[PDB]
Parts: structure tokens; C-alpha cells; sequence
């Protein structure tokens, strides 16, 4: 069967320290561990040794009383650590009154469900999973490091800090590497980390499963080059081992876990591969005492440890003629010089294990305090020491570690840590070793980002897509893992809403600069000044000088036979209405407003319909004579037929001004005029000139005052088509104003120019 | 301690039967199992009791050879398994050959990695997780049910089968139904389907654990009505519970698995929340000799089975006077007239049971006729019964099932079997059953479609959003699973690329019915028809007939001196001007072709050019002498000057083609005509119109024959005012070439009109 190191005691307490390696994945049925591991093995299984032979020796703890040990080796693996449990507990089918758990946390649980069963308290100093935190299920096991929740939420943490978005994972197969990738996922999915994959690997798998591993690794390679390994040990130096394999020598960052940490078995050889690996390590300070032990060491005097000697022959490659563990595979003879001094290497964990070694020593002396306070040993009510009184006072323990800091287990028999994230890299040539960079305790880390890549140019940043926010474009998603996005860019008349929406802006509207929202386009008028208006304006002014002079010979010559032939009134009523025509001109092109476009209104109205009805009634009177006084009085009825119709419209037409979007682009203000409420007047100014040009078609040429009526048919006859061509424009254009206001204009000054012109052309003589 | 039913013989088989209750949340660590089961406990008990007396009874199978039992209760939990095997194994630190394994998942690996390590074989009946399947770590484990694979995907066959999409999960915490889960997960979310969330529950949890699962669930009722559990049997009796206590009968359908399969007990008195709900069950013929003994059973005389008097007070609420096991909670005493016969169901897995024992017994068989192959009994070859012989002799057995089946174990280790879909109907007022409703075998899954929703208006298909590939309106996914859109309409002008993304037409092209596919939009031209160029047409032809009349008179009366003033042909080339006209307007409105373009331009550039040029020689000698055959050449030098200037124009732009867009919904087809490729002849035609208008007042009236000075400055200043009359429109318009042909006819019939007219207006008489 298996060796196991006794040592003698009043109190047993046993252990189980994974001195070989795990079985082959060929034998594992046979159950045959393989080589011998220095650090997990002879380094652990000396510490308790010692400080058991130091705590003996110690009179404040435990006095007259020796505790003893049982150090049995569980080969990293569940099926042997079961067996050697078994084993243990076939005194109870001396008593073991607890144990030190094994490393592995799928090994912890293994023998948990057994040893709960007999009442044997169980410390572990390794088992980091949260499965193992559950007290319905797991009574009897407590930790003296931190639940792997914390070491999650650090590389959650690292992740983030270094906008690493598109990483790929890796886990052992077990309870370790499930449970790490569990809160992995779920705490960065949520925060703000996208997984490309996930993939599982045993640790004792073939090479064939790591090659088909990396290659389904490297099928991301462009995009994620940071794998978030909560592997273990083994599986990262198999990864190692397959990069160098297939010949890929850095394009990814390995990102470990506590199975990587200080370690430097799992990097011999393949320092190259892992150069610029992250990983995150539990502090433990170095105990001092247990080096000062531990290098004296020779293979000759230290019978203790069964598996000193296969060790030693391990380490340095000789054998031993003058011991019965000969192994004659090794060729030469070692010499009387070798010590473990050369290339010493004390791990981390060094302190918890000696931390739980007296975790355990304090609760049996709290409890034989508690117990028996009178006696000094081992009294009458302790003889058959009960398993539930030793874990009630375990669960309240409560001292100083070797390293300085309390030891206190909460209510899952956790004890509280601090995290110290490690690099990987490369002081000098062909010389590489983990340099201390961060830390991480209780949601703060602090890190020294100088030291990791000592310049700018640091690792390609683990995206899918490239930041896409330059301007109108706006990321579509299509289906696939939310980190991976397309620059579809929005059009000119949408603003980005969110950043996977673009919504459009009112009708009259505009995306502010840089797209970040929609503000109100500026109004455009038509602007006191401006190229046209002002030819407009002269136009008008000269009108009306020309139509005061006019007004004024008219006064001058009031009673002139040669000028009063007809009514005077009537050729008063003529000018004053054109006068009227002209400054509409000037409240048609000005900024618009409430007080404006009604008195605008009016005068593009009255002016050409009555001044041209006093024309249609001079034009009656001629024409039948060829009466009296109430022909002033017809034109006043006459006008007034307008005004009625005009004050009608006005109802249903009020005066407010309104904004016009004749494009998406740019916005007119003009008030309620309407084309229903503009071709009526105009209609009904339209049916006066088709009846005179009844009377002008009569008149023709008659002999008159300085042959009057021949200038003013053709005069007549002009207005018409000038009238008449401007339509087009009017009807589809944004120069309605402009047009409306020139052709006022130019229909005035025409009639004036043949029916007064002539008139006063020849006045001077 | 606990009870352990015995039958002595000389090979010892064990088994663990779930007999007892899981232990309750809060007595979890004293492992005390609370109450009594019928079905999975003693009705299996009383089955290896019969059956290994039956196989002791025939003579064929294991001759002179007593096979006996040691039957434990697991009580479905992982702790009393652990040690009752460790109760089996005690011996071997008489020996048990092998055991018939726990039915469950946890439980069957829990009791493998003990057995495993004393070459124990372990058959279990009721243990279909995945992970079993792995010979590496379970070398010692076979099985006569198929795996969670193919149940996996026979739920996955039912979900797509009614369109479900958006499902709900909940599974039981446990290797059954992690592993159930994790496979459901894959195989789903690979093909179409798409869960909504996934919940994780123990068995034995509180209320308050079901209420919350159950507020979660509720979390989405409008999407996902359909949850597929995958979760044990007393999981889907705290769902009901919980749906009983917060009052919903019928907003879920609850799609049930192995564990429920068709159970009765965890349907009891919770039928109105149940109903509908669709189970998977591992078919399985009832054994008919096993009811013939069962029923038959009776307190008084069964003393074999040590649970059997408490499972008789228990299922009958009475108690029996005449025996310890009085049990006085209950009140009432049982008569002598009780019998198992009154409301007796058979569990669903009574033939696997038997079939299990059975293979036991002919792997003893086997390996007993191949190791002493002529003694007929236990030869001294086989007093430590080695268990890797066992194991080979069992991997490779082949019998008949008491169902009639062959029962085979492949390499694996499980055996080939089919499943039997149910569903739990109201067929009766208060009346309640499961009714078979299909199959699936070997992949292929046939349902009765009828039975189940007597109807078309079914459960509603649990989907997140409506299949929105309608009309145009396209679909974008939003940061959850990509099942749950919003649908958003794009452009007209757009069409749809794919389900996700529509992008916009060319400039001068369209989108298909159905916005599937983009077309080119057909071209618009000045068609022949319509009521406008058909006018101008008229015109045009009018034009001609009127220039044809002209020149047949101009002829005929041509060296009359009444007409014989001027240059017959300066007048003629002045008539072919004025043809050319209308020739002009006839190869303007016409398809746009490459000849046309060329010609249209001559002949706007040239006809009204060479026409004026004529009449302004002829106006100004006139007016000069107010000469000779100088006239004609000292006009035609004038024309050149247009020949010259189009001649550069043509140069700098050739005729071609040319395709407008005016809007993205109309495009036409037009020349390459410029504003600087016409502005020029138009500046030549004005600046001649401008010198005719200079020497027009020049003459003013002259007394001529027919006084043609009188009417032809007259009509020369008409054409001025028509020319610029119809200017605005061309300026701003798209019908350039209508308005064009327009502009040319009414210059033109006015320079004939009223000037050639006039002198042939009295050319008759
Ligand atoms: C990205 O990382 C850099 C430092 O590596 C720093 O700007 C910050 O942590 C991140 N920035 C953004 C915009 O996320
Ligand atoms: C939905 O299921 C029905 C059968 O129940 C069948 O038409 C097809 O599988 C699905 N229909 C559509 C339109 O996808
Ligand atoms: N921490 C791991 C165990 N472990 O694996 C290694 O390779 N080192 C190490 O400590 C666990 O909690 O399971
Ligand atoms: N089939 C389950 C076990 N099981 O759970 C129940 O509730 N019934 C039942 O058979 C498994 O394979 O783990």
C-alpha cells in the first residue's frame, strides 16, 4: 500500500499533502501517481513537521499534552485522496480529530462528504471555490483564504481597466475552474465585458486536446488576444507547452489565476511563451524560521519524512548507494556537497498552511480551556474528544498569524485576503521572473500601469469593433455578441437618440453640430435692403413723386377748361387710390408681422379695383353719351362692392402669421394669405378689366380732349398682359411678396402715364 | 441505527431504495429522513425481494446457487447514501458483490466514487445524467435507461415543434439537472430556440424559495407561458404549490421531464394548476406477475421488509393494535378488510428494476459458466469474487427484459431505450389523468396533435416579438437575446437588404413592389399626346398653312408694282425665317435624340436671328434714305455671325443626351442645352430687336404702299413685348421645351400677320 509520515502524539490530527503528481490520464484506474513535486510536497509536509515539534515545544499552547500527526499524500487527485481518507477513518469504524485539506477544491469537497459524516473538523488553505462556502452542505470545512468570489471581481477589474472588452476563457474542468467562470461571467457580462468563447480542458489531458484547444483559440486570434484563464497549475503549462508546439510565440496574453500565481514550475523551459502573463496571487509574506529548518535539511538524518529521499534523488539527478531507496535510474552518485540552498524557492502558501496548523492548535486549546479550566491535560470530560465542541470553538478562533495579520473565521468558516497581481517579464537576457505590480483588497486595486508595458504601445486592445462615435454614424447589431458592431452612418436630417436609434427632427428643424441634438432652424424673410426690394422701393418712391406732381398740377389747375371735361372728382379718386396702390407696395416688402399683412391685404385690394372702376365708369359715361353727378357716386358703390367681399374673406382669413417649409432646409414666415382668399379680389378686378375692354373695344379712336382715349385703351390693353404674364411665377414660387409687389408696381404707372401724362405733357401749352 | 432488510444466501447482492422522504431543509445535518414512500420505496423493496426468489426458484439461471440481498434506504439524499455504502463496504475492510444503484443523478456519483475504489460494479435503473456516461471516472457504473442526451432532445424536438421560441427555464439543483439543462441549452439555442432566462432550485427548499422562483417566472407571462423544466419530481410539486398559494391556474405550461414523467403523487390535489402540461416519461410495459404477488401482501405475515408495517399504518391513516410499531399518532384502528387492491397505480419504472436485478444476475451467470465451465455451483475459482471479472462479464451481457426486449449495455456503459410523451388532460369533471399523446425513438418524434388542444386556438406560442416580415418594416436587436425587436419602418425610396438592414435606391432608380429588389424607374419625355403640345402642334401647322398661303400669293402676284417696292426676296428669306419657325418647333417637341438636339439648336439660334437681320435692313433703308442688291449681302453677313457663334458653342458643348433628376421620384430625359449655350443667341436676337427698335420711331408713319411703315413698327414692338413677356417661365420651370415652342410661335404669325398681310390684304383688287 502507501507510505505515510507518522509521528507520535497524544492528540492526532491528519493532513493530506499533494506530494506526487497527478496520475497520468493512461493509469488513472490503476491509481499510480506519478513524479514527486517539491514545493505542494516535501515543502508543505515539512512545515507541519515543524511547527507541530514547534507548537510541542511551545508551553503556552496546549502544555503536557503532544500533538501529533499523520501526513498522508492524496496525488492532487479525488479518487486517491478518498482511499487515503478512508484510511484515516478506519480507526473510527487513535481517533483523528481533524485534518488539513487538500489543495484542490474538487479533492476539499471529496473527502468533505465523507469526513462530515464522522464529525471531523476540516481546514483547507488552498480550496478556493464558492461552492465550498455553503453551510448546508459542508458543516465541518473552513478556509483560512479568501472565496474565489474576490478573485473574480479582481480580474473582472483588470478586464475593465484596460478597456479589454473581447477576451476569450479557459477553465479547468472541476470545481475551481466552474465556479471561477460562473462568477466571471456573471459579474462582466453585466458590467461591461463581452466573452468570445469559452472552452474546457482537463488537466491531465493529452496533447492532442491542447492542440485542438489552441486552435480553437487562435480562430479568434485577430480580435481577442486576451484569454482569462481560471485554469490551474498544469492546464496553463500545457497551453504553454502546445504554443511553443505550434509555433505561435506571444500573440496572446494569458490572464491567470491563483493556479498561476508566483509559480515558477509551471514556466521552466517555456519562459518565452508566457512573457507579458498577468496573474493574480494570495500575500503571504515568507516565514524565516521554516527556511532556517528547511535548508539544513540532509537526506541522511531526516527519516521522518518517507519521501526525503525519492525527493533528493529527484532534485539533484543522482542516487543514494547506502539507503534502500536506491532508484537506479539515475546514472551518477551524489557527492557530499549538494544542499537545497542553490536555487531555493519558497511558494506562496507557505503561510497559510502554517496559519492552519494553528488555527486548529488554538481551537483545541480554547476548547480544553473551556472544558476543563482547573486541569492541565487531558481530563475526564475530554477523553472521547467530540467533533461538534471542537468545530464550535474553531468557528470563534480567533490569533495572530505568522505573518502578523488576525485570523477570524466569519459566519462560512471564511477568513478575509488581499490579492497582489503579478507579471510575467523579462528583466535581461534570457532572465525572467514575476514582478509584483498591483494590488486588489476589498473592490480597490491599485496598480502600477508604468511598469506593465513600459511605453505607450501597450497590448492591442481586446475588441471586436473599433470605437464607433466619429460623427452621424450609429452602431447596428447583428445578433451576435453585443460587443461586435457595424458604422452604418444615419443621414443629414436625423440626430443620433441613443447610439442604435437615429431619430429625425421637426419639419422646421436641424441637428445641432456634432450630432448631439436638434435645435431650431434660424427664419428667413425677406430683409429690409436685399438686391431686390431695393428696386422695388425706388420704383415706388419715384411713383409716388411722379403721382404727387401730378397731384399737385391737377390742384393747380382746378378750374382749366382744357382739363375739365370730366369729372374732376373722378380724376382725383384715380391718383389717390394709386397713391394708395404705392405704399402697399412699401407694407408688402418689410418684416412681417401681426399690424402689417392686413393693411397689406387691403392695399393690393382696393387700390387696382377702384381706381379702375372710376376708369370703368369714365369709360360708361363716354361711351354713352357717344349721368349727372351720381356717376361719383356709382364708382363709390362700385368700389365698395370689393370692400364688402374683402371684409368677408377677412373672416375666415385673419391676419397670423405662419411659418412655410418649402424644404427640410430653410423656413419662411408669412401671415394666413391663402390662394382662395387672393383670386377672389383678383377675380373680381379681373371681371372689371374684361368689361372695359368692352368700352375700349367701342371707343376705339374717338376724337376727343388731346385724344385721351386712344392712350388709354392701349394703356388699358398693356396693363392686361402684363398682368396676365406674371401668373406663372405667382403660382409656384417663394417670390409670392416680390412678384406680387412689382406687379402693383408696373400695372401702376401706366394707366397714370396715358391718362394724366398727355395731359399735363401738353398743360404747358 | 437504520433498518436494513436482509435475505441470507451465498452471493449478496445490496441495493439502495429512496424509502424514506429527503431530510428537510432544517435536519439536514442530524440525516434524519422524514416520511414514507410507496412507490419509489416499498413497491421496489417488495420487487428484489420477489425477484431474487423467483431467480432462486428457477433452475436455469444461477444453479445451486442462492443468490440474497441487503436492501438500505438512501432516502434520496447524498449524506445517508455516502453512509450506508459505507455500511456496505464494512465487510470488506460476507462481501457484496455489487449493488443496485440509487436512482439519482447526485446520489448514483456520490456512491460510485466510494464503490469504485473496491471494484464494486453499480447498476442503477433511474440515474440518466450525462455524466455517468464517462467511463474515465466512473469505470464501475452501467446503467439500463438511456442518458439525458436524447431526452434533451426530445424536449428540444416538442419546443420546436409548436413554434416555441421564447422559452423559460428552471432545472434542480443537482448533477441531473445541471447536466439536463446545460444540454438543453446547447442544443437549443444552436437550432432556433431562445430562453428567456434560467432559474436554479433545490429540491427541498422552503415556500419562500418557490415564491420568489415563481415571482421571477411571472417576471415575463405576456412572452414566455411555456417553462421546460428539466427539475425533479418534488420541483414541479413546489411550482404547483407555489402557483396554488399566489392563485394561477393556467398562465404557464409547465413541459415536464423524466422526473415528473407520469406520477401521480406530485399532482396530487394541485390537478388545476397541472393541467395541460406536457411530460416525458421512459416507456416501460407494466409487469403483470409483480401485481399478482404485491396485492396479495399483508401486514400480519410480511415481516421480511422491516418498513412494510410502517408504509401499511401510513397509507391507511389507521393503526395496527397487535404489533409494536403501533405508532399512536393516528386514532383510528384498521379493520381486517383493508387490501392494496383499492386505488393501486405501479410505478413507471417497475421493469427496470426487475431488469436491472436481472442483469446482475446473468453477468453472475456468465461469468460463473466461463470460469468453471464444468462444476455446476460456486467453484473454489470463485471464493473471493473478483470485481474487474464481474464487471467484464456484466459490460457484455445480452438478455431478454421482462418487458420482451433485448437488454444489451454498449461501450458507454447505458443501454438503447425510447420515450413516451404524455399529456396530463381533464378528461372528466373532477377528474384527472395522463394520456399518451405520441413518441419519440431514435430522433424521430410522432404526436397526436389532436389530443392536445382540441382546437386551434392553442397555447399561445411563447414568442417575444411578432415575426415582423411584413411590408417593409425591418427589425434591429437591442442588446438582449436576439428574439426580442423592435420593428422599425425605413424610406420609401429603401429597400430591404436582409432582415436587419435596408438601404436606399441610385439616384435615378426605384424599389420594386414589395421594396424586395430595386428597378430602374422608366424615363418621362414630352409624349405627343397630352392636351398642350398638341396645341402648339395646332399652332405650328396654322403657321405653316399661313407661310404656304403667303408664298403661293407673294408668287403670283410677285412683279406687281403694288408690291414691287422691295426686294421680292428679302421679303422671301424673311418668309423662310419665319417657316423655319415653326420647323424649329416641330424638331423641339420630339423624343430627345443626338440629330434632334443638334438641329433644335440650329434652329432656335438661327430662324428669329436671320428673320430680324432681313428686317432691319429693310426698315433701315428706308429710314436712311427717308442700297441696291447690296441689302441682301449686307444682311447675310449679318446671319453669319450666328453660324459663327453656334459654330463655338457647338465646339465647346457637343449634342448629347442628358438625364435629370429633378426629385428621386421623376427623372427625365433632355439635351445638353446650357444657360451660356443659349444666353449668347438670345443676347444677338436682343440687341437686334434693340437696333429694329431704334430705327422703328425713325419712320414712325410713313405713307407708303398700304403703309406698311404704320403697322410694321407697331408690330415689331408686340414681338418685343411678347419675347420678353414669356421670360420669367423659362427662367424658372421644368417644361423648357414646350415654353420654348411657345415663345417661337408667338413671335412668329406677327411678323406675317400684320406685316405681310397688309400688303396682300388688297392684293385681290
Ligand atoms: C481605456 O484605457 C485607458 C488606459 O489604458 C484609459 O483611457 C481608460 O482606462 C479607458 N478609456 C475609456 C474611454 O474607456
Ligand atoms: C409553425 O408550426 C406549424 C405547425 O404547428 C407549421 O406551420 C410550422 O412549423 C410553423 N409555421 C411557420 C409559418 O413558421
Ligand atoms: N487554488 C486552487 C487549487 N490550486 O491549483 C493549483 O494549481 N494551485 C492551487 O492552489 C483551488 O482553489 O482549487
Ligand atoms: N430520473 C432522475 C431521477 N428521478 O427524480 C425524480 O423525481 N424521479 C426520478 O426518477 C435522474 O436521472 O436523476
Amino acid at each position: 500500500r502507501r507510505v505515510v509520515a507518522h509521528m507520535p502524539g497524544d492528540i492526532i490530527i491528519g493532513a493530506l499533502f499533494s506530494v506526487h503528481h497527478q496520475p497520468t490520464v493512461d493509469k488513472v484506474h490503476e491509481r499510480k501517481c506519478g513524479a514527486v513535486r517539491e514545493q505542494y510536497g516535501i515543502q508543505r509536509v515539512e512545515a507541519m513537521l515543524h511547527t507541530l515539534e514547534r507548537i510541542n515545544s511551545d508551553p503556552t499552547l496546549l502544555p503536557n499534552i503532544t500533538l501529533g500527526c499523520e501526513i498522508r499524500d492524496s496525488c492532487w487527485h479525488s479518487a486517491v485522496a478518498l482511499e487515503q481518507s478512508i484510511e484515516f477513518i478506519r480507526d473510527s469504524l487513535k481517533p483523528i480529530v481533524g485534518v488539513i485539506g487538500p489543495g484542490s477544491s474538487s479533492v476539499a469537497i471529496q473527502v468533505q462528504n465523507l469526513l462530515q459524516l464522522f464529525n471531523i473538523p476540516q481546514i483547507a488553505y488552498s480550496a478556493t471555490s464558492m461552492d465550498l462556502s455553503d453551510k448546508t452542505l459542508f458543516k465541518y470545512f473552513m478556509r483560512v483564504v479568501p472565496s474565489d468570489a474576490q478573485q473574480a471581481r479582481a480580474m473582472v477589474d483588470i478586464v475593465k481597466r484596460y478597456n479589454w472588452t473581447y477576451v476569450s476563457a479557459v477553465h479547468t474542468e472541476g470545481n475551481y475552474g466552474e465556479s471561477g467562470m460562473e462568477a466571471f461571467k456573471d459579474m462582466s457580462a453585466k458590467e461591461g465585458i463581452c466573452i468570445a468563447h469559452s472552452y474546457k480542458i482537463y488537466s491531465n489531458a493529452g496533447e492532442q486536446s491542447f492542440d485542438k484547444l489552441l486552435k480553437k483559440l487562435t480562430s479568434h486570434l485577430p480580435k481577442a488576444r486576451v484569454v482569462a484563464c481560471f485554469c490551474e497549475g498544469m492546464t496553463v503549462r500545457g497551453l504553454l507547452m502546445a504554443m511553443r508546439r505550434l509555433g505561435l510565440a506571444g500573440e496572446f496574453l494569458l490572464l491567470g489565476s491563483d493556479g498561476w500565481a508566483d509559480r515558477y514550475d509551471v514556466t521552466d523551459g517555456y519562459q518565452r511563451e508566457a512573457v507579458g502573463g498577468i496573474t493574480i496571487k494570495l500575500q503571504s509574506p515568507d516565514v524565516k524560521w521554516f527556511d532556517d529548518y528547511y535548508l539544513k535539511l540532509r537526506p541522511e538524518t531526516n527519516l521522518r519524512n518517507p519521501w526525503f529521499q525519492e525527493f533528493w534523488q529527484h532534485r539533484f539527478q543522482c542516487r543514494l548507494e547506502g539507503f534502500p531507496q536506491e532508484n537506479s535510474k539515475y546514472n551518477k552518485t551524489c557527492n557530499s556537497s549538494l544542499t537545497l540552498k542553490t536555487h531555493h524557492v519558497q511558494d506562496s502558501k507557505m503561510g497559510f498552511v502554517i496559519n492552519a496548523i494553528y488555527s486548529m492548535a488554538y481551537g483545541l486549546h480554547n476548547m480544553q480551556m473551556s472544558l476543563c479550566p482547573g486541569y492541565a491535560g487531558l481530563c475526564d470530560a475530554m477523553k472521547p474528544i467530540d467533533g461538534r465542541k471542537l468545530l464550535e470553538s474553531l468557528m470563534k478562533t480567533n490569533f495572530t498569524g505568522v505573518s502578523g495579520d488576525t485570523i477570524l473565521f466569519d459566519e462560512n468558516g471564511d477568513s478575509p485576503g488581499r490579492y497582489e497581481i503579478m507579471n510575467f517579464k523579462e528583466m535581461g537576457k534570457d532572465y525572467f521572473d514575476y514582478i509584483n505590480v498591483g494590488s486588489w483588497d476589498n473592490g480597490e486595486l491599485k496598480m502600477d500601469d508604468d511598469e506593465v508595458w513600459s511605453k505607450k504601445s501597450n497590448i492591442i486592445r481586446s475588441v471586436c469593433s473599433e470605437p464607433c462615435e466619429k460623427g452621424q454614424i450609429k452602431v447596428i447589431r447583428k445578433g451576435e455578441v453585443s460587443c461586435c458592431w457595424t458604422c452604418t452612418p444615419c443621414k443629414e436630417n436625423e440626430y443620433v437618440f441613443d447610439e442604435y436609434t437615429c431619430k429625425a427632427c421637426q419639419l422646421g428643424s436641424w441637428p445641432t453640430d456634432d450630432l448631439t441634438g436638434c435645435d431650431l432652424i434660424p427664419v428667413q424673410y425677406l430683409r429690409w435692403g436685399d438686391p431686390e426690394p431695393i428696386a422695388a422701393v425706388v420704383f415706388a418712391c419715384l411713383g409716388l413723386l411722379a403721382t404727387l406732381f401730378v397731384t399737385v398740377v391737377f390742384i393747380i389747375y382746378r378750374d382749366t377748361p382744357v382739363v375739365k371735361s370730366s369729372s374732376r372728382e373722378l380724376c382725383y379718386i384715380i391718383l389717390a387710390g394709386i397713391c394708395l396702390g404705392y405704399l402697399c407696395t412699401f407694407c408688402l416688402i418689410a418684416k412681417p408681422k401681426q399690424i402689417y399683412c392686413y393693411l397689406q391685404r387691403i392695399g393690393i385690394g382696393l387700390s387696382p379695383a377702384m381706381s379702375y372702376s372710376a376708369l370703368v365708369t369714365k369709360t360708361n359715361r363716354i361711351a354713352r353719351i357717344l349721368s349727372a353727378c351720381a356717376q361719383l357716386v356709382i364708382a363709390f358703390i362700385l368700389i365698395c362692392i370689393q370692400l364688402g367681399i374683402i371684409v368677408a374673406l377677412f373672416i375666415m382669413e385673419p391676419p397670423d402669421i405662419m411659418h412655410d417649409y418649402p424644404s427640410i432646409r430653410e423656413v419662411y414666415l408669412i401671415c394666413n394669405t391663402t390662394n382662395l382668399g387672393v383670386v377672389a379680389p383678383l377675380g373680381y378686378n379681373g371681371l372689371l378689366i374684361l368689361a372695359c375692354t368692352f368700352y375700349a373695344f367701342k371707343t376705339r379712336n374717338v376724337p376727343a380732349n388731346f385724344n385721351e382715349a386712344k392712350y388709354i385703351a392701349f394703356a388699358m390693353y398693356t396693363t392686361c398682359i402684363i398682368a396676365l404674364a406674371f401668373v406663372p411665377i405667382y403660382f409656384g414660387s417663394n417670390y409670392k411678396a416680390i412678384t406680387m409687389c412689382f406687379s402693383v408696381s408696373l400695372s401702376a404707372t401706366v394707366l397714370l402715364g396715358c391718362m394724366f401724362v398727355p395731359k399735363v405733357y401738353i398743360i404747358l401749352a
